[PDB]
């Protein structure tokens, strides 16, 4: 289950990050497995997509994620993030595939950000259409 991961949001700097966007995305760090930075990796609802630990420093504490998050069905990397946390009720998205780099771009000025569970190299044609709504 993906709400099987907790959430915590404590003075630490793991990640050389500013936290002044991440109480407004909601993303804490979860403590299901270590303390590394965790940020809720699921849409609207609650699926299953993989809401493992990010790359935290962007060098080490799980630089890698999982694709599923309950025991059952696992899914595969065309689920969506951050546009989910954002209104995205605009004309200007930026297009990321990390994490991180849809954190900033959500604290820059304004401008929304859009990526997928592994917006890295994932498939661009699973929600062409939402991309293309801009």
């Amino acid at each position: 289950p993906e709400d099987e991961a907790q959430l915590i949001k404590t003075m630490f700097q793991i990640t050389k990050v500013s936290n002044a966007t991440l109480k407004k995305f909601g993303v804490r760090l979860f403590k299901p497995t270590k303390s590394l930075v965790f940020p809720w990796f699921a849409g609207p609802d609650s699926s299953l997509k993989g809401l493992k630990l990010l790359s935290a420093q962007n060098t080490d504490t799980e630089k890698v994620t999982y694709n599923e998050a309950t025991v059952p069905k696992i899914s595969s990397y065309y689920n969506l993030f951050g546009l989910t946390l954002v209104g995205r009720m605009d004309s200007e998205v930026v297009l990321t595939g990390h994490e991180l780099d849809t954190l900033a771009v959500s604290q820059a000025t304004g401008l929304p950000s859009v990526a997928l569970p592994r917006g890295v190299s994932c498939l661009p044609p699973m929600l062409l259409p939402y991309l293309e709504q801009f």
